[PDB]
């Protein structure tokens, strides 16, 4: 409800495109593009990768595993989509628990 930096942060996808990653020892890469441009993603050695060498991530899609910011996936996907992020999301903890509230409120 107070949109926030969840600590284990998933860097989103700003553009929609294909997927690239790489070996090096130190740090992780995976690199979105289209016959446009590419952008590249610094994901360090904790962040487990759901994204795998070949398809199409669409704008603020998953990147990284886990929670997401409400302001990036803003920017990325537009309100549409964090309002439907925040919803859901928001659901996912009371349905766990057994409450049955509408997602109207």
């Amino acid at each position: 409800f107070e949109a926030r930096r969840p600590k284990a942060k998933a860097v989103i996808s700003e553009i929609d495109g294909v997927v690239r990653i790489e070996e090096t020892e130190e740090k992780l890469s995976v690199f979105v593009e289209s016959e446009g441009f590419s952008k590249e993603y610094k994901l360090p050695k904790e962040a487990r990768l759901l994204v795998k060498d070949g398809d199409y991530v669409e704008a603020g899609q998953p990147l990284t595993r886990g929670a997401i910011d409400p302001h990036q996936l803003l920017e990325a996907k537009g309100p549409e989509a964090v309002e439907r992020y925040l919803v859901e999301e928001i659901q996912k903890v009371y349905r766990a628990q057994g409450v049955k509230l509408h997602d109207k409120h």
